[PDB]
């Protein structure tokens, strides 16, 4: 989604209206949110707080990000989330998912003046 922050929002928030999810979640939001336009994005999750929580993360818990860099931060407070996995019958372009809704820790990649978030890293 054009810039990195942009893209950031477009693939990881949904504070959109949903708190949680439906079964169907991931099959609608993959879709709608273009990550199965050239192919099945095999995993994705989604944030269901406030942009400003989210962008607040990084300036919490320095962590290591999963490729070896030093700019990841871990949210203080656990956070609503829907983790998204092809599921083993999906086949492009008709992209299957499983919808997992959870409240973990969030860790995301932070980059930019202003420093805000641009990758998703894990959730713990
Ligand atoms: N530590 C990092 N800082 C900035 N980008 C990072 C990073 N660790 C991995 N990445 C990026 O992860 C990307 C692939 O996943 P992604 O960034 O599309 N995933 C969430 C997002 O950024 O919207 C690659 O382009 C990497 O450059």
């Amino acid at each position: 989604k054009e810039t990195a922050a942009a893209k950031f929002e477009r693939q990881h928030m949904d504070s959109s209206t949903s708190a949680a999810s439906s079964s169907n979640y991931c099959n609608q939001m993959m879709k709608s949110r273009n990550l199965t336009k050239d192919r099945c994005k095999p995993v994705n999750t989604f944030v269901h707080e406030s942009l400003a929580d989210v962008q607040a993360v990084c300036s919490q818990k320095n962590v290591a990000c999963k490729n070896g860099q030093t700019n990841c931060y871990q949210s203080y407070s656990t956070m609503s989330i829907t983790d998204c996995r092809e599921t083993g019958s999906s086949k492009y372009p008709n992209c299957a998912y499983k919808t997992t809704q959870a409240n973990k820790h969030i860790i995301v990649a932070c980059e930019g003046n202003p420093y805000v978030p641009v990758h998703f890293d894990a959730s713990v």
